[PDB]
């Protein structure tokens, strides 16, 4: 009983099942299989997209570890989407949970990883469409 | 060499023009954004491109020219932006070189980005690389007030 434009924010959680395109993925390490999405998309927009791009996917906050290895896959003007995200008064957190060290360029609440960053890096333009940074986790 | 009877008209060619700093002293002391250290600094009202800062601020006023803020400065400046809002400034890299600005010097800058654009924001402690130099911000400028 209600008219479209109308919205709420949708609720995301890490996914618990596993799945790996073996033939599609960026890189695989770990265990786990991320992708790089082909289509651009604002920093939200990357929780449904990354969700719908492949079963078991969700939209991924890069740790220390996994960040490096992310970034050299990257030329020196692109960038991604990371989901690295935070709630009010609280510290940047992922789907995977944890505590990010977050470089606030900008108070605002997307975040994103480049060639050259060492974290995540907040940014002035959040409806700004870029590559969406994804994972699923392998079968053990 | 150069003695033309005739010059082609080539729609978009171009050239990096030079810039240097102002010789002269002026400030418009009804319109500066705020005024520190016997010189006047201007937030340009309409947004440009990174480059583009260097003639929009020389066109702004006389003896104004796009301005690095220097680590005594860049706290005055970046107070008066609200979270989300950032400036162009001119800090530029000459050649393979070190950080300079107009008024020389050797700046330390966050390269996040491999870029040739820097600004500032309300957070940011000193200049920042940009991945998109088109991206239209106002411009931060300076000009020199009297004696």
């Amino acid at each position: 009983p209600t008219l479209h434009t109308f919205q709420v924010p949708q609720n995301y959680t890490k996914a618990n099942c596993t799945y790996c395109n073996t033939r599609e993925y960026t890189f695989s390490y770990k265990g786990c299989c991320f992708y790089f999405t082909k289509k651009k998309h604002t920093w939200n927009g990357c929780f449904q997209a990354c969700a719908e791009l492949y079963p078991c996917t969700y939209f991924y906050g890069p740790t220390p570890d996994i960040l490096p290895v992310v970034t050299r896959n990257l030329n020196a003007i692109e960038s991604l989407w990371v989901g690295v995200y935070r709630v009010g008064e609280g510290n940047w957190t992922s789907l995977d949970g944890g505590t990010f060290k977050v470089y606030q360029i900008f108070g605002s609440h997307c975040t994103y990883v480049s060639k050259f960053s060492t974290v995540p890096v907040s940014h002035h333009e959040c409806s700004f469409l870029k590559p969406c940074l994804c994972v699923s986790q392998r079968s053990n």
